């Protein structure tokens, strides 16, 4: 249990070892990232949240997240969480988001894919699942997470936004939905228009950001880099998230081909390459989306971006 | 005779102004299974989609019995006007040949389930009050969102799935269409929805047969949004002793909301303060706000073929503005 404390001094750091924590915290990652990021940011004293009120509901969320999903369960959410509260550090920012909209945009990165089943929304779609009934098709998965984040306020003890006014829980409750509805990969391209809008006609003095409008797409953008910010960590990280997701994928895969269905991108085991999956997720999604960011927030995050095209150099060079 | 005198009001159903009121009566609190399965039968869909006739009757009273019989306005009678007001707005001159079968399908559908299992109170109403239905839907269309979730779910009730011999590519491409059309009755849809007919109004194109020429999938889904948006909010169109029936039943419904929100120490919200009324002027301020501006738009874009409608409209809010000096 001491190794553990050393391991969290890296928290406002890119590159946590978010593995060798969720070992060593006995599979309770999110709880104890989730704690040292609200200690670190003094939000349980600004939003005045008992402490044991914090790990009672950071439990029985983590408890929401498949032990036996590879990808999509609590060591991801913590890897989000980590990762959105150091993009909120970048200095092209600072002091610029409200305190309301810190507590929103990280509570959202925790909750952003509980109870996520480790299959996609268009296979709950063409399986005519009740999730897709009951979410009529549109951003099922994600309103999901989002029902399941905020149904579990409401187990005993687990409020930890009972002292926030009135005012304050309808206004982060808003934003929380808009961040994790922007988490829908259906939404990443108009995602990243905007943001490409935003840095194009961006004023400065550091990022000077007037309407809400305005930074709750940086936010969206934000969390949305965080999820898909596996390929800019160090590689030997990044290893270990795509083995993950490719168990994933091929788990679906294989349902769809006994269903008679297309099968998924990448989901085929029998025509499968990895690496080259790796390369054109970097080269199509990533890394215009990472680009575009950095540029955002210029010049930051030169070390992130210098990862990602790091470890995009060192999956090419695998295909033989 | 009873039986008689119902098939002598279903006569009308082509006819703007239909008595639905006393259809419902006659029909023992079916209007809309007997409204519907007279449209379907008079539009042939039984025998092009081989929907069995039994099936058909069986969803048919499935969901009607799931509309509130208890909600004064959102309710069983209200989907058959819908419903009915839609297959006349789809009958309408300027759009002959210009829908699928399976658009028409989807537009009538959609009516049925518009708004299945309604509580009688708003949307705001569930959002404020932290129900669970506005915690399952985000705060996001909570009602519209949970009509289709209902209507959808009960085609898979016994004998009840009337789509069952259409196509996978039909069943995907109505699901769709019924989907869209249903959110668009969300209350917060409609300035964006009125301007988007504004904009297809002011550059339509017309065929050689002088119809609509709606050639892409966005500008035939609003078309159909719009269309059923209007039956929605058809009531101040109709004869003058259907629609104050109508706005006897919206204020009672708005009425008992109201209740609710005063005894729960919640603003009450706009004319539901029984206390506090004006049912003439909400009346009035209704139709020149949204519904006037609503149907001037939809009689520009099929005319004049709604000129009757529209005349309608304005003498019902003469008559409105009349009683209030
Ligand atoms: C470590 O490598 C991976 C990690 C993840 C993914 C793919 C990876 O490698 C190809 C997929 C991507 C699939 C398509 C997709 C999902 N969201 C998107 C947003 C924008 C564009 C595409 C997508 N994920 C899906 O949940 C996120 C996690
Ligand atoms: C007979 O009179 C009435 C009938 C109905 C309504 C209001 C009436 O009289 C004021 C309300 C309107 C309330 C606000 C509202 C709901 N949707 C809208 C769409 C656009 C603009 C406002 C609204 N309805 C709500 O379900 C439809 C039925
Ligand atoms: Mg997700
Ligand atoms: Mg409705
Ligand atoms: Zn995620
Ligand atoms: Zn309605």
């Amino acid at each position: 249990e001491d190794v553990l404390a050393k391991e969290l001094e890296d928290v406002n750091k890119w590159g946590l070892h978010v593995f060798r924590i969720a070992e060593l915290s006995g599979n309770r990652p999110l709880t104890v990232i989730m704690h040292t990021i609200f200690q670190e940011r003094d939000l349980l004293k600004t939003f005045k949240i008992p402490v044991d009120t914090l790990i009672t509901y950071l439990m029985t969320l983590e408890d929401h997240y498949h032990a036996d999903v590879a990808y999509h369960n609590n060591i991801h959410a913590a890897d989000v969480v980590q990762s959105t509260h150091v993009l909120l550090s970048t200095p092209a920012l600072e002091a610029v988001f409200t305190d309301l909209e810190i507590l929103a945009a990280i509570f959202a990165s925790a909750i952003h894919d509980v109870d996520h089943p480790g299959v996609s929304n268009q296979f709950l779609i063409n399986t005519n699942s009740e999730l897709a009934l009951m979410y009529n098709d549109s951003s099922v998965l994600e309103n999901h997470h989002l029902a399941v984040g905020f149904k579990l306020l409401q187990e005993e003890n687990c409020d930890i936004f009972q002292n926030l006014t009135k005012k304050q829980r309808q206004s982060l409750r808003k934003m929380v939905i808009d961040i994790v509805l922007a988490t829908d990969m259906s939404k990443h391209m108009n995602l990243l228009a905007d943001l490409k809008t935003m840095v194009e006609t961006k004023k400065v003095t550091v990022l000077l950001l007037d309407n809400y409008s305005d930074r709750i797409q940086v936010l969206q953008n934000m969390v949305h880099c965080a999820d898909l910010s596996n390929p800019t960590k160090p590689l030997q990280l990044y290893r270990q998230w795509t083995d993950r997701i490719m168990e994933e994928f091929f788990r679906q895969g294989d349902r769809e081909r006994e269903r008679g269905m297309e099968i998924s991108p990448m989901c085929d085991k029998h025509n499968a390459s990895v690496e080259k999956s790796q390369v054109g997720f970097i080269d199509y999604i990533v890394h215009p989306l990472w680009e575009t960011w950095a540029d955002l927030v210029h010049p930051d995050a030169q070390d992130i971006l210098d990862t990602l095209e790091d470890n995009r150099e060192w999956y090419q060079s695998t295909i033989p």
